[PDB]
């Protein structure tokens, strides 16, 4: 069932930091899934990972609460800390980050299909209202709710150029085609 | 008299990071307190001297002296250098922060009843004017003098939610009600 | 399901080194266990984990293969190159370590009954012959395959002195009848 | 052909840090240059290496990506990523920064000749219109296009000091007079 | 009561290591006792500290089990383990170290005036039989149980130029007249 | 001539961080000093040193040049390249810093009697114009020329307490008297 | 050309440790090949490097001097500082370790064919005589000059372990059919 | 009189590890002599301080105390302290080693002639019997008191292998035929 390796799971290992690979595999295996099968969404984990990390990164020092990396259980222990806190309404599904200077959740996607279409499909998953959604692409588009973009630009480009990367990565190893279909 | 090990104890290693741990310790027994039977006060230290390090951190580079966490002989010596320096009045008990900004000296509080209630306990023993006082309680709830927070809401908000965290695992292992009792 | 804490995960964490339970929880989650439920299996595979690295320890620079505290698809991988290399027979089970020095692969038990009643249940499962068994006890008591030790004295009485001081913190939290029962 | 060692070569890893010599080794090895016979141009791959990393530093945080000091086949790669989500003009020639703050390709050179000139001679080159040059001497002269200096005053002039002191060190082992007739 | 500093507080600070300090300091506050004003019995502490150190380090690889600086509580569990298991008969007083190759615990001891004196002293004591003493002292001799020095000559010969080299800076500085006045 | 150990030396060692008397010991030594000797300049290089640092440290990233703390054929190459790539005149004695922001040379002293009486000491000296003075005291006053303090209070007010700290630490071992009595 | 990426260089990338890796890369740039285009000679320069790395170290602690893995010019420096020193014969070729337990230089290959067959093909070059070879396979053999195997059974054991990992390793992603016909 | 750099002075950088030519620098600088004048010199204490921690590092684990290093008054404290408890006679000059299994100190010699001369010249100037010497030449050739060369061949030969190294990298840059000159 589970194979020693695979041509993503190498890449994935040499192209993300050792941390983020060792919190998709924590993350993934908390969920019943495993890095060494599910190969693509290995590379989907990660990819998400990172994109959440540098978007904390853009902000002010105090600003972001990161949500995402965190066991399971520890995540709605901080949620419930910052609803209890903020009062701040509390989300049905578990957000990436919350926004101290905007007092908002954020919920990051990363599509390998249209802004447009993962955004209407998290938009209607959430129905948390108070829940910021920011969506990006492999193509360097981003779309945010009131397009309010929370972050500068240069932030947010530096982001958008990293997913094109990766993009790219995985197409001269001929596996971009796969991944891009898993989605 | 003093155990090998309690369930308190075992929780405040598990969840202050090891050198606040290290400094809370060597602060009860300079003052006769061992953290292995004290468990409740080991934790309340513990909590305290997180408060002020993030506290400290809010502010900018130079902003803040810490006086907390330090040897009680050494905490006295800054605090004579601080007041023959800047001329401020002397306290009378020893505080946890000196505000460059401000010039004044801060104590913190950190409270399992009232806001209201600690402050004005607080408030009756200084008696030193220039001191500031700011109180936190573990519900989420912040009192200042004059209303003056000194630092911005988003580094006060994440203390908040800290404090409810620690709230949140203490009940997990039921050992909240035995911490708030002991206050 | 899962909660946010027990007493017997924050002994965990508080007693073996992080190396240990970072690799007894990627261990536990490889097989479908939760650490934080399956509280007295987690204490069960950081003991045996912390038994196979001072065993490994006691020998020469090169004479053991580290078999456990592996991914069980890369321990596969050094047993199959292990036995490819020496013609040893593949073992049906995984074992622990590998025997430069005497050509044997070895099982290591710790159990909180007799040794013998441990030693008759792990020799009626291998049945690989080749494979040499060794187990300890939580009471100073081990036992070996023609009770060859393959390590010296000493070697193996700080591995006593360590499972003994393990079931006395255990004790002093009322944590070991509990664990106790569990085997 | 290829020496033990030479001055040029000694005086270049004792001025400068060690993860600068070690990417202008790989750099120059990539173009078929051995640092051990091409030693001026392995002074000038260091020095033009060093400049490019205090001008990046002179910047925001997020505010540059670096192209320089990359594998050749990777520098291509983060160019076309910039291309590809901010839709500037590809460069024909690799750039050494993008600029996100002014959404441009930056190239650094530095000359041992009127920074007049060696402008001229850079910019016949790029014809890439989007592409910005900034250009520096030893002897602390500097040239930018539409005199848009990027940085601050202090930023580059802490430049033009590095530069004079490695002109000095270079002149003081009478290595330099070799330096400057090298360009 | 207790001063800002001492001439011998300060020697101490700079004359051992860093981790055996800060051991001496958790140690003697365990006891009620303050080394910023028992200097002298600092020490003293750290000296013995040290000595119990490079013992432990003469022999093999696992030969001792360090019973001194550790935690009064915890050194009694590693004692109750290694009694438990060995069958050793478990001391009145806790010793120093624990000799896997010789098993029986060690009391080290370090003296300021002749060693025939203080071992007698400490012999008068212990009636423990299985537990071995070795006695040095700040001028060079040494002096064992059965003479049964436990150590080659060479280990215990750097253990002496140690002493004799503490006697000498405590001298240069005139504070070791009132060291060896206070044993 | 030279001893083995001073009252003086030990606290130095125990005040001041190992970098800043390593580089105390180096400049000293530059000078046919000797540290083991002239204890009380050895006080003196290491308050000076650490002054000069802190100084630095309130500036903003590449504000200012360190002069003070090198070689001092190393300090006049620096100061070459100041010289000669801003076109300030080149000072007759070594200064300690370098404005970029201001683009004047800083001299740095510390002083045990009025800041009124060193100022016009150290300005008799230096007769360059651009350089600036900026004087502290171990009382807590300061002197600038123009009144231009350079750094906000807040920064300067951290500086004096360090210097009050530092005379408190050397009157508590009797040690300040002999020190003011040197200058 | 060169590409951006292979299926083999990725598996190079996770399966040896960054320092083996980064020195296989400096030494076949050396030699005008590139790591991103002879992948089959990458891994095999990395296989070749791991295994004398392994090799000294079983040894003794001054047993071996390393000769691979130097720049080729600074390997012929050692081999004539050897040669000079202990009038052994310089030998035509560079070898890859000098014994000084034996005095003589060794010879390290690792084949994917018949260990008879790459020993007679390397023994046909050398014709040192004073030159000891040293062969092993991917399949578990060895071959040794006068069977002289230089180190025990234990450390030439791990050393075929590793290889038949890496050959499996190597299968799992279809990557060893293609390694082993380029041999 | 002193300068900024000399062709030896960037050799001695890049040849010897950074905590040897440190300790060349306060060793030289605590005898009037600067490195960067006396350059010859300090290539000379360079290669005499590698040497004797090379020799210290060929004996067992407590075998050796080494003299050489340490500042002038600490090297004598040393010696005192091994006189006053080994009984050896005080030598008139500071030797370089002390070797416990021996009983007996260690002057160590490094030459550009014959080490049949150099040794002549040592063994007249000591005049302390007990005190033994043992001479290395840059050809690799070595001399010992009673042809005692206290350690094994293969330590003593990884020595001769770095002298003659030294030697020919002081050639390659044409620095050989002066420092040959200056003994
Ligand atoms: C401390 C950590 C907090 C964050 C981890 C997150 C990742 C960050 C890593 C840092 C180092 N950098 C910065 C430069 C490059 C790098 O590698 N990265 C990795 C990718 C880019 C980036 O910025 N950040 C951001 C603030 C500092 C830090 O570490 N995380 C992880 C999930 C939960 C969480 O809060 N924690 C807290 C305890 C557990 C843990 O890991
Ligand atoms: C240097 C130190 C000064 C402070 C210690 C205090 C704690 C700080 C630790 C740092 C690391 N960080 C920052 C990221 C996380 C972390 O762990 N923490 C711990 C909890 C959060 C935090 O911000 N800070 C703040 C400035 C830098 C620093 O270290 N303290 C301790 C008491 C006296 C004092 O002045 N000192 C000076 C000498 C003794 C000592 O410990
Ligand atoms: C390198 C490692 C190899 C071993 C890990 C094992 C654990 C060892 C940790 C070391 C550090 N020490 C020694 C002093 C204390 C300590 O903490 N411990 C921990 C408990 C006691 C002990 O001796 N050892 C033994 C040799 C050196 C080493 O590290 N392991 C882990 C499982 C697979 C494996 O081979 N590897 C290889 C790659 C992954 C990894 O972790
Ligand atoms: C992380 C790195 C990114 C940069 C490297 C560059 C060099 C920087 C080094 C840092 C440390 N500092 C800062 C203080 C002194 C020092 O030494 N220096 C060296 C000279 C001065 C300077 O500021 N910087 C700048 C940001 C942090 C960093 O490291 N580089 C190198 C080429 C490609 C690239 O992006 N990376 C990414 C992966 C490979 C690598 O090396
Ligand atoms: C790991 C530690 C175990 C020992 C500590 C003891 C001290 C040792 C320190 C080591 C580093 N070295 C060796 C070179 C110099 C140095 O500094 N020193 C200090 C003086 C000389 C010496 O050899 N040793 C010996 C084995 C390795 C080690 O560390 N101790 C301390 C008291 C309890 C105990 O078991 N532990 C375990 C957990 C807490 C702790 O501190
Ligand atoms: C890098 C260094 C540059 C500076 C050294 C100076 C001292 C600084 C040390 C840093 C670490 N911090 C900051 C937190 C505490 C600490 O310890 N300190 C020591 C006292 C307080 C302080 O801020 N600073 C300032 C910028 C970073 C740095 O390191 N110096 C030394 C003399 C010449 C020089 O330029 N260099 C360059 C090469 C040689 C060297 O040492
Ligand atoms: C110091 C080094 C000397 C050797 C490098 C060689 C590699 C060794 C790395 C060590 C760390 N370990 C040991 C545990 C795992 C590990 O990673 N490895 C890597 C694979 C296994 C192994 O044992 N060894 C052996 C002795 C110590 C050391 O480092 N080399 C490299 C080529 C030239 C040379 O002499 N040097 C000297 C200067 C340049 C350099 O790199
Ligand atoms: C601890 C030190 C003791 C010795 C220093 C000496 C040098 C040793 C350095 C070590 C690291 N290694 C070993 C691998 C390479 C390396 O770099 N080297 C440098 C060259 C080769 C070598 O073996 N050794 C030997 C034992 C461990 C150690 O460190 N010294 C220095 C003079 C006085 C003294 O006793 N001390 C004690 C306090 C001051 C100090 O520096
Ligand atoms: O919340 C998320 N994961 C919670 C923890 C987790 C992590 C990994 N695997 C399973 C669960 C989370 N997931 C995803 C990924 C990528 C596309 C859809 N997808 C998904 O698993 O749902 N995209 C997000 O934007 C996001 O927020
Ligand atoms: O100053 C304080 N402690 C000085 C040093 C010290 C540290 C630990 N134990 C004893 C003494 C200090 N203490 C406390 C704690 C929590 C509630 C009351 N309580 C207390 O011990 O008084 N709350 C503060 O706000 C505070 O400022
Ligand atoms: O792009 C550049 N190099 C790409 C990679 C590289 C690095 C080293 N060697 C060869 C190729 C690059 N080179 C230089 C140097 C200095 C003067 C002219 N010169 C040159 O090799 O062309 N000056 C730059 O300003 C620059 O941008
Ligand atoms: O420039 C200075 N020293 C250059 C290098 C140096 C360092 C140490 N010793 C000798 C030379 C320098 N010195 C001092 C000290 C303190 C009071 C007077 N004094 C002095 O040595 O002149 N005060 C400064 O303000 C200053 O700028
Ligand atoms: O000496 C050797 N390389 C010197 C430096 C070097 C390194 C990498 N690429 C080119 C040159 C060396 N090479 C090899 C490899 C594997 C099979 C044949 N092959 C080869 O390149 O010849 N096998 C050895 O056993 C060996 O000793
Ligand atoms: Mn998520
Ligand atoms: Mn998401
Ligand atoms: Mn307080
Ligand atoms: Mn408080
Ligand atoms: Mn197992
Ligand atoms: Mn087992
Ligand atoms: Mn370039
Ligand atoms: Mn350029
Ligand atoms: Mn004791
Ligand atoms: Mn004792
Ligand atoms: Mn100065
Ligand atoms: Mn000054
Ligand atoms: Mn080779
Ligand atoms: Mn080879
Ligand atoms: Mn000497
Ligand atoms: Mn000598």
């Amino acid at each position: 069932l589970v194979p020693r390796g695979s041509h993503m799971e190498d890449f994935v290992r040499q192209c993300f930091n050792p941390m983020i690979v060792e919190l998709a595999e924590k993350a993934m295996k908390e969920y019943g899934e495993d890095p060494k099968i599910e190969t693509n969404k290995f590379a989907a984990t990660c990819t998400h990972l990172e994109v959440c990390f540098m978007y904390s990164d853009g902000g002010s020092k105090h600003r972001f609460e990161i949500i995402e990396g965190r066991d399971r259980i520890m995540a709605w222990t901080v949620v419930n800390s910052i609803c209890n806190t903020t009062g701040v309404e509390k989300p049905k599904f578990l957000p990436d980050l919350y926004d101290y200077k905007e007092n908002r959740f954020i919920e990051i996607g990363v599509t390998r299909r249209e802004v447009h279409i993962y955004y209407l499909e998290k938009a209607n998953k959430i129905k948390s209202e108070k829940t910021h959604i920011h969506i990006f692409s492999f193509t360097g588009e981003e779309m945010a709710t009131k397009a309010d973009y929370t972050l500068d630009e240069e932030s947010r480009a530096r982001i958008k150029t990293r997913l094109f990367t990766i993009r790219q990565e995985m197409a001269s190893r001929s596996l971009w085609d796969s991944f891009r279909q898993s989605e």
